[PDB]
């Protein structure tokens, strides 16, 4: 809702691996309960890259302040898809002239919704946000038409965002179930020996979260072809 | 409120694993929104066991018919705590002579509250609702003094009910916040190898949710303890 959910938990920040933190923010979402949303902060040269923003400007600000107060200035943010649990902090970041990144199709979907756009876009299937350290990849449509993943080669850590859905597919409103099985299969061959997979809405796992997502996508596609 | 013609999403039933269904019902919590409630239906060869009832007689009846028309006998239900979102359809199940179960303490709380009780009580820290297949465990007070969890040793699924609160404890009006940290740690140390953990009010996860609940219990205790 437009209002502040006064009793949600606060923004969480936790170290996942050597260069890498998980940030978790929380929102009240109709029909689901409280929903957690994980993103990352990846440090490069002791400068911070946000992988997805929190739901809100308030938690984006808290996140940024925490790292900046500790000497880690913000090099940029990248959003894995257009929904506000990935993109909600883009306007705040833009107002601080922190570069924000999104695919061309993500920015088009933001605009079509009258959302503020990232100030840096990329067309096409791979994008090195930081060569050999932060890569973006488009597996095809799934949770949404634009969803991308972020790969950290040096840690073998995959940020699957809202594409990774081990225990169920979540909000299907913008989903492409026909395509999701093919996308999930593609993603699983490519990142099969990830050490760690970070879903948006489920806590971190190993590479079996790729197989679970594929099974859930196969499952939802089947059920949808009914009564 | 929602309008007079507004209905909340309809009861959902979803396969979770070979023997095992999640059932999700909804109520509106006036100005927080619409909030889901998960229970299970556990299948042991053509018998079905309800793990928690929906909030309402009407959804308890929908849930029972769904399985009766797929050929199952409803052998009984068990309620994980006394709140309506676990016991709301005991009165209806009783009216159809489906055995209903709760702990001795849960039935006492129901009777205290002027509510219909389950027809069968158990008491003790472990209780087999179905030997080798459906186990009930009391971790200690937390969400409520009487909350219990259900364990399916053969799927390694834990139904944690409203005890499992990985994103925030929820309403503490009936809770024992001083006990919840200890109870949570006992629950974690017993079921740390669960393949799945099913909370009442958030989605299915893995055994991580045990750790998250402990963290939330401890932090809730701390917050309630500051002098401001
Ligand atoms: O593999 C599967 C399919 C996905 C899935 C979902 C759940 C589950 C339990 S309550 C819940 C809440 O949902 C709804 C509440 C309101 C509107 C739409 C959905 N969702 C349990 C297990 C399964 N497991
Ligand atoms: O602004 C909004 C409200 C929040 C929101 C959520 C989603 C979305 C898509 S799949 C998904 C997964 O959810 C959950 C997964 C587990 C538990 C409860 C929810 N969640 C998409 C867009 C919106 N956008
Ligand atoms: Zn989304
Ligand atoms: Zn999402
Ligand atoms: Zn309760
Ligand atoms: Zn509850």
């Amino acid at each position: 809702g437009p209002g502040v959910g006064e009793s949600l938990p606060d923004l969480k920040i936790e170290k996942l691996d050597e260069g890498v933190y998980v940030h978790t923010s929380f929102e009240e979402v109709n029909g689901w309960g409280v929903v957690p949303k994980h993103g990352l902060v990846v440090l490069v040269n002791a400068e911070a890259y946000l992988i997805d923003t929190p739901f809100t400007a308030k938690d984006t600000e808290k996140l940024v302040t925490w790292f900046v107060e500790r000497g880690y200035k913000i090099k940029g943010s990248i959003s894995s898809h257009f929904h506000s649990d990935s993109t909600g902090g883009i306007e705040w970041l833009n107002s601080r002239s922190i570069p924000t990144y999104a695919s061309e199709l993500t920015n088009e979907l933001l605009k079509k919704d009258g959302k503020v756009q990232a100030t840096n876009s990329f067309s096409g299937v791979n994008y090195w946000l930081v060569k050999n350290k932060i890569e973006v990849f488009y597996p095809g449509p799934g949770h949404t038409p634009d969803n991308v993943v972020v790969w950290l080669p040096e840690r073998k850590i995959l940020f699957g965002g809202c594409f990774i859905k081990p225990y169920g597919l979540g909000n299907l409103g913008d989903a492409n179930i026909e395509a999701w099985p093919k996308s999930a299969k593609l993603l699983k061959s490519k990142y099969g020996k990830a050490k760690l997979v970070v879903p948006s809405h489920s806590e971190v796992g190993d590479a079996s979260l790729l197989k679970l997502t594929l099974e859930q996508a196969v499952k939802g596609l089947n059920e949808s072809k009914k009564p």
